[PDB]
């Protein structure tokens, strides 16, 4: 089998992606926050907490003839950005693009965190880390991925989002008419969950490419790239009137700044993320301070290799036996 579904930027600016999902009998269509940076499918729901609920879509586990309680099933996750949810589970059918798995675990939210709340748009996250971080207790429950993978033609699925626009999420195929060239694999390692890889190194616009291992993690559900404090410096001394800003959170820059391109290696490749792709805007309506896509992992403790650098490519997560990454130019 295979499936293939189409991601939405939520906003004007990229802040994340979402993706239609079928959830039970009849069909109930919610838009989740695909996420290979974690491992739980979770939903807000009948369930949650009425005052966290705030214009998204829910999950309501009564209406699914297919529901069955995860009977004593619990979770509770926290997220890199300081975010956080937890509540019960069901299993029910899951449908993603036309691959639809039968006794998916999916997590429904009691409680959420705040920054959920406020973002209208996100009515879950689908994770496609590997399950080993599933936070589902007793019993550890497998991602989409992992449940559907033996169905699946290939055992893959890719990711190939949009710059200011929509993009794919398939699964079981690679779409050799969505990308140029070939595309260069590269090794993974899961001992932390993640689809942890090492890039060979970088470039800064025309500049001259730096041979350098950069560990980091392939996160769709990260927004932003980010990288150790002497990248990071490196490509924004390059731009006129950068500064990092402690009071907003990172390098910020005028508007009126050209910013030059950034090229990650994998392998003896290259992937070029074009200067446009950095600006994420004022930093407040008005200001001539706009935000930079490329910050500095310092204090994250792992490189993130989020939304701008992944949707400058087109991205093969090879879940064989042996797991590994394919990035092609698009």
């Amino acid at each position: 089998s295979t499936g293939s579904a189409t991601t939405t930027p939520i906003d004007s600016l990229d802040d994340a992606y979402i993706t239609p999902v079928q959830i039970g009998t009849p069909a109930q269509t919610l838009n989740l926050d695909f996420d290979t940076g974690s491992s739980d499918l979770w939903v807000f729901s009948s369930e949650t907490t009425a005052s966290e609920v705030d214009g998204q879509t829910i999950y309501t586990p009564s209406k699914s003839t297919t529901a069955k309680l995860l009977s004593g099933a619990t979770w509770s996750i926290s997220y890199g950005d300081g975010s956080s949810s937890s509540g019960d589970v069901y299993t029910d059918t899951v449908s993603v693009g036309g691959l639809t798995v039968t006794g998916q675990a999916v997590e429904s939210a009691k409680k959420v965190s705040s920054s959920f709340t406020e973002d209208s748009t996100i009515d879950g996250l689908l994770g496609l880390a590997f399950s080993t971080l599933n936070t589902v207790s007793p019993t550890q429950q497998k991602t989409f991925f992992d449940n559907a993978k033996a169905s699946l033609d290939s055992p893959v699925f890719t990711a190939d989002l949009g710059y200011h626009a929509p993009g794919t999420y398939n699964f079981g195929f690679i779409d050799t008419t969505a990308y140029t060239g070939s595309i260069t694999y590269t090794a993974v390692s899961t001992k932390q969950g993640f689809w942890e890889w090492t890039s060979t190194g970088y470039a800064v616009g025309s500049g001259t490419f730096k041979s350098t291992s950069i560990d980091g993690i392939a996160d769709t559900g990260t927004t932003l790239l980010y990288l150790p404090a002497t990248v990071v410096s490196a490509y924004w001394a390059q731009v006129s009137g950068a500064k990092s800003s402690s009071s907003v959170g990172g390098y910020v820059f005028p508007c009126s700044a050209t910013l030059p391109s950034f090229t990650f290696g994998v392998g003896s490749a290259r992937i070029v993320i074009p200067g446009d792709y950095i600006d994420f805007g004022p930093i407040s309506t008005g200001s001539s301070s706009c935000f930079g896509g490329i910050q500095s992992s310092a204090g994250i403790g792992i490189n993130i290799f989020g939304d701008v650098a992944l949707k400058a490519a087109f991205v093969v997560f090879n879940g064989a036996t042996t797991p590994t990454l394919g990035f092609a130019s698009k």
